[PDB]
């Protein structure tokens, strides 16, 4: 049977789906690694015990325990990134789209979720593989990690929770694809690992650490990368916001042992209902529980391994969206409603440079508002909206991307970027949001190939035209199809840095990426934070 | 005769001038002041002691003892802002120009030159105020004081030498001008002082300074503002150019005394050999003997005095000119030259700005280059060229004077702004110096009307333009015609900061002129040194 699969861990079996007037195989929910339940909370993964039988992978699994947004009921826009299954601890599965026939040594793609490491599913409408493996005829995996408190409280040095665990899960689920995947028709040989923000700087993570880098070929990175603001805490941070958890739940502290044990003995919702309380400072863009510059899965500061090279070379695709912090103004930023235009006043505009910036004294502060205002008309309220739009995005995504696109290009074997500024036609989010961040995912994805989601005739053909990209670099190391027609995206080099624009328009060659604001982020202001 | 004028101070016989096809009354080198040589040398002016007879005041008088440039010799560029006279430490003379027949009581303009502090002539061709006093029939005077060691070297706490004796020249002519002005029909209560640069700095001195300010009605400042960082220092380090002037000179440092007495020993000459060598820094626009914040002229900090508003309250009119900071890179500046487009270097671009900001710190000097740099074309020679000028332009002339209008305005009866960029079309300096320091004179006093000088029809009718602005202000406090035709050149006020543009072309209107980067040296800069 087609839809029979014998791994190493036992036997699965599959499910037809239909797709674009076809089928494929479908592999939904296979297990991992051992449920981190009880006293395994916190731990690192355990693999999971091979088993006796068939497994039934007809439908997805649950999702991780994770905060769900609620911030607007009812609304698609932000109820497409919450969980769709239930919750439980139990949650280290991982799901196969393969093509039919079955294929016997096809590329390998293998998706990580984003969502601030502090929510995630991959089981998503946005996350169904079926088109992509269909269209390109790839084998595509989608892995599942711990987030959270679960799969990041770090009291370094201890064994109960070292921190990380979450990373371990993805590593773990990328060997369960190393070992078993050939048995699905999947060449183990070349397995593309990729993800979007905190699923982007997974993938620059398991690039970095010495323990992930035998596992794929090559990655691609999207909205996110190892060195955003964002994405990391030193040992002694994350034992700090371990402890205040402890001390939201009237945990014993006396010890990393006592905390630990009481933690354990909470409800998942408890830790939950807290978790957004040990922030270190009142601002926007930054999240709880994140990786920890442990000296285990990181060797030195991520900074020095950059330097050095001491990474894994090999060819990357990554790039951004225009507006990468639109999102997370709204939600917090004082002005922004999901309902007017939120022109912002001069007021709120210094109140939003202080919750962008949090580790800025004044002088900082007032260095990024003298490089982002119009003195001219500076109670231009659009200005002011889309200025602050343009510093969250700039400090949080695009320039560290491009600090990593300009590490990493030293030592690589091949950088591809993009910049993706479409807005999609049926977007239920305000204009004023421009180009979202994750919402290129829908187009790498292929969404659009689907008649009653409704997009544009041309936004279908930047959907394929993605998924091509995508699936042909995952193959061979480069977006461009050798011997092609089409317009070729340009190889980014130290000296030139081109990258591309993914639009519906003729694609567009640049270059250097919004260099004038990033050497502000990343040469100047550091300098200056440094000095005072 | 009409000729002859009987002063407070004795009579005095003119000389009868062409002007245009006409004729003019003019009265040069009358004396103002006691000749300020032996002993007298570093003294507060004394005034001259009337004489008997008749004072030929027919020719012009000797120019003050000064630094005369020879960098390009035979080149009229520079060499007509040289002294055309003989040098002599006994300059303090006046120059009148009176209309023919001779007026009653009418409007009076009094020109204070610029260059500086360090050099200076009333005599030069471009001074000539014969056709402005004639064209505009007002009483024109041109005054003089000592530049150099000889006006301002300054030990404060001596009485021998105590600093600012240049500027109690020019009180000391003004006096004369309100004493004596009326006898040669000029009404010593509508007197309108002038001048460029130093000249201009020296307007705005007269302003705050307590012992000048009864003695003019209005005033009118050129490229030139009190608060210049090169138009002032403290008394200490005064004391510390006099000290090593006079180490310059092997002079006796062992007290004030010992020191005056072995420079007044000296030769003019040879305090002017080694006037450049007491300077602190490596550094352009910066010159040795200047005005000393001494307690005294100056009652406290020029600031904390225009914050107060204790300075003269009256109309003033001011503005400056496109490329105030081309001449100083030409003469010092690594890279520029005379003869070719001057195309910058980055290194060069690099060391220009520390030429340029002496007084700063790493941190600072990265500031000013990220503020002048386009990072997606940094090694366009041109780019880079012009970035150097606005640099030296906007951080030595413009912001400076952009500060002191706003605080003027704030406690002022009317401020009137102008944007001088018209570049002459018989300039002989090259063109990648701009609308050049100083070239808006020759407009000021209408040389454009003189067919000989060759300038287009277009000129001669802006200089005629720019000559009723100023003389009409003088004489009413507004530029404007009463119940005129063409347009209205509007006042500068602390909400719409209004200014125009002077030009061949029709007039038009801009509001907060450098806005952008003067809110960076005005407010970012001096905040980032003092942090730092
Ligand atoms: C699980 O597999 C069975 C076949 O053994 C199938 O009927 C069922 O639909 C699958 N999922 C469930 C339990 O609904
Ligand atoms: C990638 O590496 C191969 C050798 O392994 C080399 O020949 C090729 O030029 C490299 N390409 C790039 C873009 O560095
Ligand atoms: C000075 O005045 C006399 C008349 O007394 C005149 O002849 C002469 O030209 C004037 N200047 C000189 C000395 O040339
Ligand atoms: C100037 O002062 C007079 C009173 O002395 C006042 O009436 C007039 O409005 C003032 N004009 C300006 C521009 O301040
Ligand atoms: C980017 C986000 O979803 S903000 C997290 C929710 N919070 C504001 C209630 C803490
Ligand atoms: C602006 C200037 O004339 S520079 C002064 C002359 N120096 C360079 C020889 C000292
Ligand atoms: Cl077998
Ligand atoms: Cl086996
Ligand atoms: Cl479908
Ligand atoms: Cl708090
Ligand atoms: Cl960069
Ligand atoms: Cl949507
Ligand atoms: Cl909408
Ligand atoms: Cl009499
Ligand atoms: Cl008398
Ligand atoms: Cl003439
Ligand atoms: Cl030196
Ligand atoms: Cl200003
Ligand atoms: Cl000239
Ligand atoms: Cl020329």
């Amino acid at each position: 049977s087609e839809l029979l699969v014998n791994t190493k861990s036992g036997k699965v079996m599959g499910t037809r789906v239909p797709v674009l007037s076809s089928h494929i195989s479908a592999f939904l929910g296979i297990p991992f690694a051992e449920p981190p339940v009880g006293n395994m909370r916190f731990r690192r993964p355990e693999p999971k015990k091979p088993w006796s039988g068939v497994w039934n992978a007809s439908t997805y699994p649950n999702n991780c325990q994770q905060y769900v947004d609620e911030q607007f009921p009812g609304f698609s826009g932000s109820e497409m990134w919450n969980p769709n299954r239930e919750m439980s601890e139990d949650c280290l599965y991982l799901n196969i789209w393969v093509p039919s026939p079955r294929p016997k040594s096809t590329t390998v793609m293998v998706w990580i979720y984003g969502g601030g490491f502090y929510s995630g599913s991959s089981t998503l409408d946005v996350y169904n593989g079926k088109y992509l493996a269909y269209t390109e005829e790839v084998v595509l995996v989608s892995l599942s990690y711990r987030v959270g408190a679960f799969g990041f409280l770090a009291l370094h040095g201890s064994q109960e929770a070292p921190g990380n665990v979450g990373l371990l899960d993805q590593r773990m689920a990328l060997q369960w694809v190393h070992d078993n995947i050939q048995f699905f028709g999947g060449d183990p040989k070349t397995v593309t690992i990729f993800g979007e923000s905190a699923g982007g700087a997974s993938v620059g993570m398991h690039i970095l650490s010495p323990g992930s880098r035998d596992l794929f070929r090559r990655a691609i990175l999207q909205s996110g990368s190892p060195n955003c603001p964002w994405a990391s805490v030193s040992v002694a941070e994350g034992r700090r916001r371990a402890v205040e958890l402890g001390r939201n739940l009237n945990c014993n502290l006396n010890s990393d042992e006592e905390l630990i044990h009481c933690l354990r003995e909470k409800k998942p919702q408890e830790l939950i209902d807290v978790e957004w309380n040990v922030l270190p400072f009142d601002s926007i863009f930054r999240f709880s529980f994140v990786p920890v510059i442990d000296g285990e899965f990181f060797p030195t500061s991520l900074e020095s391994m950059l330097n050095s090279g001491n990474f894994k070379k090999t060819q990357i695709l990554l790039g951004v969206n225009k507006d990468e912090g639109s999102f997370f103004l709204l939600y917090g930023a004082p002005g922004f409603s999901k309902d007017s235009e939120s022109k912002i006043s001069r007021e709120d505009f210094m109140s939003g440079v202080k919750l962008s910036v949090p580790h800025a004294n004044d002088l900082g502060l007032d260095a990024v508002t003298l490089q982002y205002t119009d003195w001219m008309d500076d109670n231009n309220g659009i200005k002011n909206r889309d200025g602050l739009d343009d510093i969250v995005g700039d400090h949080n995504v695009i320039c560290p991307l491009m600090h990593f696109v300009n590490k990493y290009t030293k030592f690589g074997n091949g950088t591809y970027l993009y910049f993706f500024n479409h807005r999609a036609s049926n977007l239920v989010w305000p204009e004023w949001m421009g180009v979202i961040h994750g919402y290129e995912i829908e187009f790498v994805f292929g969404l659009p190939l689907v008649k009653e989601l409704n997009y544009t005739a041309e936004e279908e053909a930047l959907s394929r035209r993605i998924m091509h990209y995508w699936a042909t670099f995952a193959k061979t190391g480069n977006p461009n199809e050798p011997h092609s027609q089409e317009s070729k995206w340009p190889l980014f080099t130290t000296k030139e840095q081109k990258f591309i624009d993914l639009n519906t328009e003729p694609m567009k060659v640049h270059q250097r990426l919004r260099v004038q604001m990033c050497v502000f982020w990343n040469q100047f202001l550091p300098k200056l934070l440094n000095a005072t």
